């Protein structure tokens, strides 16, 4: 007889050790009735009208889910500056869920009064699909995490997820197969979250789920010497240097100075655009900095039209608007490039925020990360300098990932896909081949008799707590270094009182990515 | 299936034997929801206007805490009357404390009329702090103690907790360090309850505690003479005092009477100042007798100014505006003079007393506790005797600690520093490394549905029962006295009736330290 | 000791609870006391400020690096001898004690420095080092930050006078029962021990 | 050290220091030192102890 | 490297880069000190690919059989119809699978 | 400021041969008088690459570009540079987050 019982108590605190650190944190979570108990059509209505259908489309279903996936979530920002200043590497290895002390209680309007009553016969569906069988439709960045303070409200996010791009329209030519429109949306699929098992719980129940990861490392040291400069210059270098002579049309030879000795590092790969930052307008559009238009041949997107003349020999050209609206973003797409790091990352330090001020990643001091590169080309008498904004994977090229902040979002999910490159996150993001699951939960859908067969349901809504406890494999760093290092520390920040409850119980959170507790500003490793 | 079950009973009455007294007290406790579920800012706005901040600025929690430190919460009247009259020390051993028979109750308006019904589901958050990880906050005179009477209602008062002097401000000499104002506020700790672990309880659950206690003894015995008086007139002493001869500036020997014989004995420390008595405005002053300015170098209060003209030196000198509302008081501070046991300790017996006649502490006649102190000082043809009004410690200074009365806190929590000096309290509670935890309770925050995102909760309340016992370690008084002594009695109260209860519930209590019943009074000892 | 305290003792309590406690207040009139509950923002404490000397030493003149500037001066001297710049004053308190000059103290005794104790106002200027031996460095470390919140920078003793009360500044707190306090803070150039002198007695140890 | 702290503390950085190559080597093997007391690195400054 | 403050930069980074430049002293360490008697020794166990002495004599994309024809076609762009005519692949240039390599 | 601020990489010819000479040059031993100074002229491995060129169709013909930039791109395979004895054995790879292929 648990009506009476709880599942469970409250769960709170991190534990430091040499090689784990753990997270434990309990949160009080609620959903109500998402989209009236049913799956619908779910489609953008925004961007520039063009003879065509808007490009998402999709279904939003009756479901919720649980995101983890964020730092804050896990880590109090004193856990934080203790992990970042004891600590050059971590990453998560498990994580474990409990969901308890269920109340389900039945909204009711007795008059000018509303009602919260237990239901105690009401169950709650909860699902975790760990197989990936469902859409994962997790944007690592979203709104909706678990919230940073323990004693916050946590309203459960609605699940929806991608079906089809409106925009495509068939396109019959001579160069290409016929009716590709109807094939790609006759193909389109349809989850219903109602064809898997799924556990029912009642008050008195709870549920509990376990996840192994599978991850690189989060690495908080950094380098304080490019490779490049990495050499002795007491010691000569045996190698030469060319110089063209026009007359003799042949080249001589001189040694390297001994303070710069050519390298066989190449720096890393980065691209080094910034997107469309022309306008402010039009929050969908696709800015970049690299946008993908995807279109089967067969299919003409938005804003394109066929192009008989060469290059493109009946490829369809698209406008301006076509890329913009049609597109999808990739962002950020810096790489190794510490120039472009700004403004390309640029966030909320948590949801729903009135701050003015938007974090945006300025600070990386590390430096294998380069700001410009540069090919000389011997042009008439002297040589120009080509700036190099994109360079592109190539042997021998070595860097460290960007720093991230106690804001980041931990992981994001590698796309299950037949072939893919290396996986580094420009955001900082550890890529996952099977990240934790999501786990849905809804209210059980309670019909009302109706006569008329409308659908018409009982009105309930279902709180309770979640405990989440992530064990992380840590490293201590280990030094010869004998000065002094930077360390995250309070003092640092412009805003002496963040992370403090002020005035009414307003929680202060970072204004700039520096008060965020940055990665990789103290550590010095050497190359 | 505990909803229609108990789980516990009704606890009381007292158990005396040779070695241990035993308390067992049951109240009823209740407490509704805090501050609205949350964590907010609590500063004062009280005191004189001055170009600064007011100086206590903390944190006012959602949580509510257990207090069970005073005697009366644990002795009746009569218990207390035997304690002091069989026994001649006493010392806390060992609580238990279990919490049962919850309630947990929705406060619903339905109308004009308010309804109190079972949430069944429900849970309340029990949290005891042993390890002292979270601010104590705990004065030991404060009201909301468990009640005296074991019928009254216990409205559980609300944790807050002290976070930082808002009266600082930076300030920049050539004798000072930079920014240490700023140094200061970044430091601020900020604790939320929420990051530890505790117990969740629906209304068929308990829980319970055990504390051991470190402490040194309650003595109820008195001396009936000074240590100096103790000696025998009927033998001579060896001793002799010098006499000043002006004229040979030499001196010459006599013996020493033998009904005064020098005494290797001190009186014991004593610091005798009122304090600041001479204005009952402003409560919120700090009067004395030792008024403590907090203040970094770097960092200037309230009322402070540089003075460069010596001895200061640079330093700040505060007004006594600045001493007034900046310090910090410390009282009473008499120690083992028994002349400033008066006016400086006086309180209510109870929590909201109306009673316009305040005990205060007049009863001391224990003859170790010294009235005045005199140095005697040769000057001209005669001595002048000079009154010592602070007597520090010195060697050979032995000395009764002041009488209590049953409305005393029993212990005081010994603040976790470096060094402490010689742990005797002037208003004689016991000093304890370790003192029994705050156990913390608060409703769960159940969440009510909003579109808009505002916090919106369920106005619920729990009401539950709590038994505390104390073992009470105790000696009983042995001595070879011909003569009847002073006892408690109820007959020697210009009060008949104290203790009773009157017209329509009215409970009498003591209108003077007397009607407390001090100890003290009655058991001699020998020296 | 490397961890502060953020609060001193006596500001640690809860401002949302009333204290049962009550301040005097003196009626010049009546001859008596009237009583006041204390402010739920200040409640009186049990607990001390902790001993502290604040006194400079003499600061007057660099001259003389061989002076015992103080602040604690000591003249040792048994009876029977007479030390530098001292004569034998017949003429009370002293009867036949040997009074001291300022030259006589100043190079006869033997100074302790620091003497601060828990004050933290003398914290500066009373301990300057070089971090190493036969510095150059114009720059003189001299221990001026200490935001450990036990330690007091002044202590007043007010007293009723008159029609208001004036608060004495306290600059000799010795040791009394219930003082707590934390040590002042060291940096990686101070000295890690000291030899305790053997004795007959001593004091608490800090 | 344990805290259940909410909030980050002052920790001891090389970047609070006036003196940016203090304790390094420079021209000639001259070896920087502490002009001031915090550049000498003191304790408790940052560690709150709860009392 | 010099201080910059910009509207699009953070504050004091070249002093926070000079502030933690490492600075490494060997007589921190552990290390054998031998006198004109004594003797040291080390291994050293290598990890590594190969260095390769032979070469190639084909490239990857001539390496075909030209006695076999290859199913493939090439496109051709027809300007007047704006589509595309195919023919076989000459048996002596098929195309391949393989890039030339990174350079 | 890039020619006196930045740093160098070279050679990175990668599998092209157009490019071994000449930006692999060297003293075969430590302060040498000798004027002739051994440089990489010689690769005959044929998986090396002389040019690479994209084709597109330009109005009536096709222009080939030469591509002097060849990224890693997926199916290149290719051999390494020649090595002589008075090349160094190993290079020590530079500890960081992420590595390309190393060659």
């Amino acid at each position: 007889g648990s009506v009476g019982f709880s599942t469970g108590g409250w769960e709170g605190g991190t534990y430091f050790s040499d090689h784990t650190v753990t997270t434990t944190n309990t949160r009080q979570w609620y959903t109500g009735i998402l989209n009236g108990h049913r799956y619908s059509k779910l489609a953008q209505t925004t961007g520039s009208n063009l003879q065509a259908a808007k490009p998402w489309v999709g279904i939003q279903t009756p479901w919720a889910y649980l995101n983890l996936n964020c730092y804050h979530c896990h880590f109090s920002p004193q856990d934080w500056q203790r992990l970042l200043n004891e600590y050059k590497a971590w990453r998560p290895k498990r994580m474990h869920v409990r969901i308890y002390n269920l109340q389900i209680k039945q909204i009711t309007t007795v008059g000018a009064d509303t009602l919260y009553q237990n239901d105690l016969t009401a169950g709650v569906h909860i699902f975790c699909d760990g197989s990936h069988q469902y859409p994962y439709a997790q944007h690592p960045w979203d709104e909706g995490a678990s919230p940073e303070l323990p004693n916050e409200i946590w309203k459960l996010p609605q699940y929806a997820y991608f079906q089809y791009q409106g925009d495509l329209t068939d396109h019959a030519t001579a160069n290409t197969p016929q009716n590709v429109e109807s094939m790609l949306r006759s193909n389109i699929p349809l989850f219903l979250l109602e064809n898997s098992n799924h556990e029912v719980l009642r008050t008195g129940e709870m549920t509990e789920f376990s996840f192994t990861f599978q991850s690189g490392w989060v690495t908080n040291d950094r380098a304080y010497c490019c490779p490049q400069s990495d050499f002795n210059p007491l010691v000569q270098t045996r190698r030469y240097y060319p110089t063209w002579n026009g007359s003799s049309n042949s080249y001589s030879y001189n040694r390297y100075g001994p303070y710069k000795k050519p390298s066989n590092w190449m720096p890393g790969p980065g691209l080094a655009y910034k997107g469309a930052t022309h306008t402010n307008q039009n929050p969908d559009d696709a800015r970049g900095p690299i946008v993908t238009t995807i279109a089967p041949r067969g299919t003409i997107s938005v804003g394109s039209t066929p192009s008989n003349d060469a290059p493109n020999d009946g490829d369809n050209t698209i406008s301006s608007d076509g890329v913009k609206q049609g597109g999808w973003q990739t962002a950020p797409v810096n790489g190794a490039c510490s120039r472009t790091d700004y403004p390309t990352l640029a966030f909320d330090p948590s949801d729903r925020s009135t701050n003015q001020n938007i974090p945006t990643r300025n600070l990386d001091i590390d430096m294998t990360r380069w700001y410009r590169v540069h090919e000389p080309v011997r042009s008439g008498n002297g040589s120009t300098y080509y700036n190099v904004d994109d360079v592109w994977m190539y042997p021998n090229q070595v860097w460290n990932s960007t720093p991230i902040c106690r804001d980041n979002p931990i992981w994001d999910k590698v796309p299950r896909t037949d072939h893919h490159t290396l996986l580094d996150s420009s955001d900082g993001t550890l890529p996952m081949k099977h990240p934790p699951g999501n786990i849905f939960i809804k209210c059980a859908k309670i019909p009302i008799p109706t006569s008329n067969n409308t659908d018409s349901y009982l009105n309930i809504y279902v709180t309770g707590q979640v405990t989440y406890t992530v064990e992380w494999e840590v490293q201590r760093y280990q030094t010869k270094n004998w000065r002094p290092e930077l360390r995250t520390s309070a003092g640092t920040y412009n805003q002496h009182e963040i992370y403090n409850i002020g005035e009414n119980g307003t929680y202060n959170r970072a204004n700039t990515f520096n008060e965020c507790m940055p990665t990789k500003c103290g550590i010095n490793r050497v190359l």
